[PDB]
This record gives structure tokens, sequence and C-alpha cells, in this order.
């Protein structure tokens, strides 16, 4: 008491965060569920897109890259997609990003913020830091590089390397910090702060973010997947609505904005890069790629080191 | 040093898919390509000694003012390009360099395509997965070879090696089966001279969408500063050399692209990719490529066995 941890099923919320929208579709692009914000940031309403095919919703080069990608053989969990409408009004773009899971393949949006971000301009970028990060030769360098890149991009109060044990406790082993914020770094940390259900989530999805801890969730109608019959499962929807005890637990260091990023060595969870914002925080799509592609690079460099003994 | 002898950074000209302007370091413009009016509407004779300022819309004057004003690193960058004229404004796709006392701005009109190339993210995680794989040298650069390919659909991509007599070797590739192999041939170091190693040594990359391209005088072909030709080394634009033209012309391969692999200093092999037609490649694929490039370098390096 607190012991129920393990228990909360934080993968079928009903509800997303209030910053984009979600769709699910059925395989031939039925619309079969919506965020209630749907009418607002664009149509109106659930209702009336429920049941109507994507296809009639969004542009034609939407609804070709969407086809290009889902025939891509070889599964991928999703991916980025360009998405537009045009409506009676009424033509908007958003970052979009899809996913197949539970039989329905999902289509998220966000609006596009930071407002250019030429993205040329920004690749170069990320090549510099995977050069700064590749030329570390410690286990503590690369991880504070990662850290300090991590937080170059992002602009986070606080970047922290939080490494597993194998109980999965864990331990903050490199750090990367606004001089306003506490130091986290040589503090350990119980397993029970992430619990199980949790890490399994975060050892299949590696990607989370909760732009302002006190948003108010969106529900998603119908919640019920018609292949199952039952909750929509939404583990791999960016825009999950979170477990509240998490939200009470940000609140409670004055946090209001956080993202974390799993390393995965090998299939296996070593740690994450866990950031922190005083203010909310959000992200864009783009900017949380760079930050997966330095998870992935820092993952096999931990690996080569690892194996380096003997 | 026969081969070694063309002076390969002082063609005075570019190829015709882009424009290039030179400017000295208190921005006024210094020269440019020849093509300026046929993508532009102006004269070269009218921007000569003009302000960027009075040439670039002030959005662009900012990028490019706070680029070339960032400390530390960097030869050059990407950057978006629009022109103030008379005649309306143009978007570019842009990157600019420094060398030898003057700043570059190479400009590519942007893509118009019927095709949907691939994302960066997605190719580079792709293909970090898969060199991670790999448990040999061999197959490490053959899954180089294999990831360029599908993100270029170039051909023939090949991963060259350089021995100590800087002679090479095909050691991994991966082909369309519409064309030969040259997985295991070797070549004689004359086929890449000591200038141009040198140049790919701290160049590192190369494209050149159509061997049969009418080249493009840059003019004034003089440097201010420096009473020479304008050196366009780190131009990705440069006219090369046409003796490197006829050779690939003779292989009926119309479209190439070479990455250098690099390990520390040392010029350690290339990425090469070949086409039989004219191959324009995608800026962001580009970059993807030299991201892989980049990686395989590093793991050679590892699998090298240390830290000196
Ligand atoms: C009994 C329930 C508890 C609990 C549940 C819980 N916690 C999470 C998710 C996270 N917990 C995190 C822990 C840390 N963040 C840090 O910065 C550090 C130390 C440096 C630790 C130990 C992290 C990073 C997450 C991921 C989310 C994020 O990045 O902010 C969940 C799952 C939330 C969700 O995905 O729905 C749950 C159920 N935490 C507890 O302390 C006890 C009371
Ligand atoms: C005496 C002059 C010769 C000569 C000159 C030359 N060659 C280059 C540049 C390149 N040569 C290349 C060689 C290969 N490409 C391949 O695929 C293979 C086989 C696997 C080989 C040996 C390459 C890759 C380049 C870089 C350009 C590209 O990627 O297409 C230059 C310099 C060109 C320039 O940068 O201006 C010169 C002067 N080559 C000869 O064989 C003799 C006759």
């Amino acid at each position: 008491d607190l012991s129920t941890c393990d228990d909360e099923p934080i993968h079928i919320p009903g509800a997303i965060q209030p910053h984009g929208l979600l769709l699910a579709l059925a395989a031939d692009m039925t619309i079969v569920a919506g965020s209630d914000n749907l009418p607002e940031l664009t149509g109106l309403a659930i209702g009336a897109l429920i049941g109507r095919s994507a296809a009639d919703v969004f542009d034609s080069e939407t609804h070709n890259r969407l086809t290009i990608a889902l025939a891509e053989p070889g599964a991928a969990v999703g991916a980025p997609i360009a998405v537009g409408f045009t409506m009676p009004d009424g033509e908007r773009a958003f970052n979009g990003s899809w996913h197949r899971h539970d039989q329905l393949v999902f289509l998220e949006l966000e609006p596009p913020q930071r407002d250019v971000r030429y993205p040329q301009a920004f690749f170069r970028s990320v090549r510099s830091a995977i050069r700064r990060l590749q030329a570390a030769e410690t286990l503590e360098s690369a991880c504070a590089a990662a850290a300090q890149e991590v937080r170059e991009i992002t602009g986070f109060d606080r970047v922290m390397i939080y490494r597993f044990a194998s109980d999965f406790s864990g331990e903050v082993i490199a750090e990367d910090r606004c001089a306003e914020v506490e130091s986290y770094l040589g503090l350990h940390f119980p397993a029970s702060d992430i619990p199980a259900q949790a890490r399994r989530l975060y050892t299949i999805n590696p990607v989370r973010i909760i732009p302002d801890i006190n948003y108010r969730p969106v529900p998603v109608t119908p919640d019920l997947n018609p292949r199952t019959g039952r909750p929509i499962d939404l583990s791999f929807a960016i825009l999950r609505s979170v477990s509240p005890v998490h939200l009470e637990y940000m609140r409670n260091i004055g946090m209001h904005g956080t993202m974390s990023i799993s390393i995965l060595r090998g299939e296996r969870l070593w740690g994450l890069i866990a950031c922190h914002h005083r203010k909310p925080n959000y992200v864009d799509l783009e900017v949380r790629q760079a930050c997966e592609l330095v998870a992935q690079v820092l993952a096999w460099q931990i690996g080569v080191m690892e194996e380096q003994a003997l």
C-alpha cells in the first residue's frame, strides 16, 4: 500500500494527451475509433468520422504514402508520415506517425511545433552529434556525451542516464543539466519506481513523452477494438494517456515536462535517457527521432565496451 | 606524379544542377556561376560587389549570419535560401562552406518528383541495426553496401578498400542483376591518383549525377585576396576531371556518387556508387549515406580492436 504497482493496466487508458489527435483504422482504412478532440483541431465529430474511410478524410498524397508504408514488408512498429486534410474549410498539415497493433492501424497527428527547423540543417547537426558521441571511449563519457547531445537538441532542464541493475533498481550514472536545477548524479532508485508492467512496455516501445504533466485526458471513442471486443490497446501510441501515479510523482519533484528513451542493449532494457523540464516542454517527432538514434548508437557502444573483457 | 598533376581543385567551373556564389568575409559577392541568369533571372554582372543583404531575403541573411557566427567547427552546413528580386522570389536548398578566405553558397532548385524517396531517420535506424548485427568486416561492409543501395536506388554500390600502396579491392557489393559484378577485383592506385586521394581525405562526399554535363564557368575565376583561381575543393558542385568522366563513360555508368570511409586521418576506403543512367541524389539521401559511412568507419575501427 501502495503494492498494487504492477497491476494498473497502463496500456488501456481509453484516452490520450490533448496535444495531438488519434485515429484507429481497420486494415481497409475504415475509421473505427477516434480521439474526442477530432472536431476541434480538425473535422467534426467522431460519431461523424466512425465508419468513414480515412481515405475520404485525408489527402490523396497521404493515402498514397500510407499504402506504401503499410505494404513495406518487414513489420516495423510504424514510422513518421506527413499528413494533410482538405475539409469544408480547411487545409491543415500534421506531423503524423502511424503504427500497427492489436490488428488496427493507428494514426497519430501532432501539429508541427518549433516553427523550422530546416530539416537538411537538422540532419547535419544530428550527424555531428553522433560523431561526438562515437568519439567517447569509456562508459561514463559515452553516457555523458549522450546526455549532453540530447540536452542540446531538446532544451530539457535535466537529462540523466539511468542504468538498471540486475534487480531493476537503478542509478543515475551521467547527467547534463541547467545549473538552476538539482543534480541527480549518483542517486539510486528502487525497482518499484518503474513497476514491472511499465518496464515491459518500455522494452517494446522505446520512446515516451509527457510534455505537460497537468494535461486533461481526451477520451478515445469508442474505446473498443472491433477486432477483440475489448478496450483499445494504446501501447504503441505516443499520445497514450499515462498512469496518474507517475504524474503525481512528477508533480512531487517539480518537473512538468518529461521524456524518456529506452536504452536497449540487444533486446534487453539496459537503462533510460530520462529528461525532466520545469515547465511543459513539447518535443517534435523529428527531435524525438534524433534522441532515439542517440540511444541506439549509445547502446551499441555500451555493447562494444561490455564485450571488451575479454 | 602525372595523373597527380591535374589541378582538380581549380576547374573554374561547376556542374549545371545547381548554382554557386562566392562571397568575401564581409558578405559582398565575389564570383558566381554563369547559369545565374537561367536559374534566377539575375546576371553575375549585376551581382559582383553587391552585398548578400542586398541579394537574399532577410530571413536567409539572418540564417546565414548566424550559421557563420557560430563558434568552433564546421567547414559548412545546409541552409534554406530565398532571393530578393523584382521578378519575385525563389526558394533553393542551400549549403554554405568556407574555404580559401571565401564563403561559398551552393544552391539547388527544390526537388520535384513523382516518387517517394526514403526518410533520414528510418533509413539510418535500419542501417545501424544491420551494421550492428554484422560479425566480420566483410559482412559489415556488405550490410553498408546493401543499405546505401536501398536508400539510393543506385544500380551498383561497392565498398572499395585501399591497400597500403593505395591500390584497392572491392570487398563488398550490392547490385541489381542487370549490371556486372566488381566484387573481389583489385584496381591500381592510378585509378584514383594522389591529388584526388588527398582531396577525398578532407572532403568526404562527391556526386556526379550526369557524367555528360556541360561544365558551367565560375566568373570571375579569380580570388581577390589571392590572385589565383577559385579553389572549389569543398564545393559539392565542383566540375570534375574529364579524365574521370571518360573512365565512367567507358564502363557505361552515367551517374556516380562516392563517400570517403575515414579512419582518423586516413582514407581507408570508399563507398562507390554507379548508375547506368544519370542519378540526381535527394539531399536527405546523401546525408543518410554520409552517416552510414561514419558509423561503418567506427565499426571498422572497433573490429581493428581497441584504444590507442
Ligand atoms: C506503485 C506505483 C509507483 C510508480 C508507477 C509508475 N511509474 C511509471 C513511469 C516512470 N517512472 C519513472 C522513473 C524515474 N524517472 C527518473 O527521472 C528517475 C530517476 C532519475 C526514475 C526512477 C520513469 C522515467 C518513467 C517513464 C515516464 C517518464 O519518462 O516520465 C509508470 C508508467 C507510466 C506510464 O507509462 O503510463 C507507473 C505505473 N512510480 C512509483 O514511484 C510508485 C509510487
Ligand atoms: C591518369 C588519370 C586516370 C584517372 C583519374 C581520376 N580519377 C578520379 C576519381 C575517381 N576515380 C575513381 C575510381 C573507382 N571507382 C570505382 O568504382 C572503382 C572500382 C571499384 C575505382 C578504381 C573514383 C571512385 C573517383 C571519385 C569520383 C566518383 O566517385 O565517381 C579523379 C578525380 C575526379 C575529381 O574529383 O575531379 C581523377 C583525376 N583515373 C584513371 O583510371 C586514369 C586513366
